[PDB]
DNA sequence: AGGCTAGCCTGCA
DNA sequence: TGCAGGCTAGCCT
């Protein structure tokens, strides 16, 4: 199982409560990629922690947020918080690389949640 | 409070749970109407128990149904157990009166609530 | 019949 | 003004 597979390359430390909604959130993902052929390049990009890869895409919503078992985040937060900075506070600390075509700051009707098409930032100054 | 006043008209025996999940009912019908400058006529057919009431409308959902707190029912279904037949098992139960022209049979854009356009008919079983 | 969530509304910083 | 969280109609199983 591939929800298994990604949930391996998980960062940080979670408790019994954290690990349940980490492995809904992965579950919610792998079902929205699989109907646009885009699983195979997820897992390519976790597990080999490569830059260039694809950009992994899923439909942007009205308010850019995403519902996951009760909690409401940006997708490319979620991900890149999951799988890369688990101590990522916000949107305002990531930036996309040059080569993100669908970059959530693009505010294109795709949004790409793919952690290696992202960087992290400290917090703007002004 | 309309929500504690129109609570005290209440139907049957509750417990801690089902006096929440009533509470929550009452509360989310109170926003609706409240928005649609219906909820003096609700407090007026809830307290009076006059079937010579105006329409207390609704807008109809595209199965019908009415979410309120988790559980989903019929809105009219929903009101009529709450404030006048606690042993309501359905909608093959309730007809709605004559003089009703928001009736949930009808299936038109709203839908009327007020318990007291609608009728306790015998089960078609 | 019942579960999940995007959109809507709302109060807070 | 963005940000956060509650509620539920529409959609899905
Ligand atoms: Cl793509
Ligand atoms: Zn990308
Ligand atoms: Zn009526």
């Amino acid at each position: 199982m591939i929800v298994k597979r990604l949930l391996g390359w998980k960062k940080g430390e979670q408790n019994g409560q954290e690990e349940k909604w980490c492995e809904k959130a992965v579950k919610s993902l792998v079902k929205k990629l699989k109907k646009t052929g885009q699983l195979d390049e997820l897992e390519k990009a976790i597990t080999t922690q490569n830059v260039n890869t694809k950009c992994i895409t899923i439909p942007r919503s009205l308010d850019g947020r995403l519902q996951v078992s009760h909690r409401k985040g940006l997708p490319h937060v979620i991900y890149c918080r999951l799988w890369r900075w688990p101590d990522l506070h916000s949107h305002h600390e990531l930036r996309a690389m040059e080569l993100c075509e669908f970059a959530f700051n693009m505010k294109k009707d795709e949004v790409c949640v793919n952690p290696y098409h992202y960087q992290r930032v400290e917090t703007p100054v002004l």
